C-alpha cells in the first residue's frame, strides 16, 4: 500500500467506465490516447477520465498496480480492459459497444426526464 | 502567423527543441530522451512545449516536413527526432554540432 | 548521396508496392509492422517487403530519406503512404484497397493462365 | 515446457533481461534503453533475445503477467519494463539492487 494506490483503487471502484489517458478527451496529448478516447466515446455512454500528465503520482504508480506499462488504460467495472490497440480492435468488432452498453445498464439508477 | 511565429522561433534560437512537456517534466519518453542527450552537450538551449502550444503541434509537422515530436532544430535547420539525436550523441556528432553552434553564435569581433 | 540511399531509391522505384517493416510478413517483430502487413496483405495483391532488422544500413538511413522517423513504411508507386496508423485507417475506410488495386492494375503485364 | 524453460531461466540467472535483439544490436529502442541502464550498473547479466525465441515471446507475457518487452528479472522476480528500469537507474535504486544481487550471489563461506 501507498496513498496513491489507495487513490487509484477508489477511482477504479467508484467509476465503472474509466480511461486513464494523456491529456483530456477534448484535448488528447498523444495519438494512442486520442484513438482510445474516440472509440470509447463513440459507444455513447458516460465515462470518466484521468489525465495522467496532470497526476504524476498516478503516472508513476499505476503501471505496476495495473500490470500494464502504458497509457491509455481503459478500466471497466474494476477490470483492466487494455490500452489503445485492444480498445480499437474491440470497437472494430462491436465488442466494446456491448461491454460498455451492459456496464452502463448495470449501474444505471436515476434517469433524465 | 502560426507559421510566422514558428519561423521566428527557428530564426532566433540557434539550438531549439520542440518537445512534449518541459526539460524538467517531459510528457513523453521520446521527448525525455532527446532533452537528456541535448542537455548532456553542455550548452544552453531553448525549448517549446508543443502540448502548451496546440497551434504549433498542428502546423509544425507540415512546415518541417517531419511528422513527429521531439524535433531538434540547430542553426535554422531540422536535425531530426529522438532516434537521430540519441544516435548522434552516441557517435559524438551531436556534441560537436552543439559546441560548434554555441561558439559560433557567441563569437565577437575584437574590442577597439 | 550514399550507396545506401541509392539502394533504397532502386527498391522504391522497382517495387510499386513496398513495405519496410520489422521482421517479415510471416513473422513480424513488432505489432506496428504486424498490423500494417495484415491490412496490406488483405488487399490481395503482390507486395514486396524489406525487413529493416536485417538491413542496418536501411534502418539507419531510410528515416531521413523518407522524412519519416519510424517503421513500418508503406511506399506505393514511389510515394510514402505512411506507417501503421495511416495504413490501417485507410483499410478501415476502404481507401487502401482502392489504391493498391489500381496500383497493381497500372503495373500488370503478364497474367497467370 | 516453454514455461518450464522460462522457469529455469528465471531460476538460474539472478539478473536476466528478456529483450528484442541483443545488447550490442537491439531491435527496439525500449530494449536498447533498458540494456544500456542495466549495463551501466557494472555487473554481468544474462539476456534472452525474444525475437529468436518465438515461443518465449508468446508465452512469457501471460506467465509474467506483464504484457511487453523488455522485462528485467532479478533474483526470480519481475522488476519491470523499460520505463521502470530507467527511472530506477535515475534514482540510483537499480544500481543498489544490481550490486546487492551480484554480491549476494558471489558470496562464499570461509575456506577451511
Ligand atoms: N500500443 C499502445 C501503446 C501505448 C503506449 O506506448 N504508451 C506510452 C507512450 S504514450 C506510455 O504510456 N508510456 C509511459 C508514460 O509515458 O508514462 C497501446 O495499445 O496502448
Ligand atoms: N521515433 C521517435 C519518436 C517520436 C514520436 O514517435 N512522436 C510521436 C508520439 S509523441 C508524435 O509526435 N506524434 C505526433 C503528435 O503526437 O503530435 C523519434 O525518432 O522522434
Ligand atoms: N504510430 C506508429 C508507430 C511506428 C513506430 O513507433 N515505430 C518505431 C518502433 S518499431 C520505430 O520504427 N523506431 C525506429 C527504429 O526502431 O528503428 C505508426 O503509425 O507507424
Ligand atoms: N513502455 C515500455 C515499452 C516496452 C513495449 O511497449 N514493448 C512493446 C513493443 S516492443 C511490446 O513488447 N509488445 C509486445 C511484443 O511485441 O511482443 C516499457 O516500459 O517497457
Ligand atoms: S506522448 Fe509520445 S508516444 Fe504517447
Ligand atoms: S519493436 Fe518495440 S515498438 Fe516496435
Ligand atoms: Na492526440
Ligand atoms: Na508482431
Amino acid at each position: 500500500m501507498s496513498t496513491t494506490i489507495e487513490k487509484i483503487q477508489r477511482q477504479i471502484a467508484e467509476n465503472p467506465i474509466l480511461l486513464y489517458m494523456k491529456g483530456s478527451p477534448k484535448l488528447p496529448s498523444c495519438g494512442f490516447s486520442a484513438q482510445a478516447v474516440q472509440a470509447l466515446a463513440a459507444c455513447g455512454e458516460r465515462f470518466a477520465y484521468v489525465d495522467i500528465l496532470q497526476n504524476p503520482d498516478i503516472r508513476a504508480e499505476l503501471p505496476k498496480y495495473a500490470n500494464w506499462p502504458t497509457f491509455p488504460q481503459l478500466w471497466v467495472d474494476g477490470e483492466l480492459v487494455g490500452g489503445c490497440d485492444i480498445v480499437i480492435e474491440m470497437y472494430q468488432r462491436g465488442e466494446l459497444q456491448q461491454l460498455i452498453k451492459e456496464t452502463a445498464a448495470k449501474y444505471k439508477s436515476e434517469e433524465p426526464d
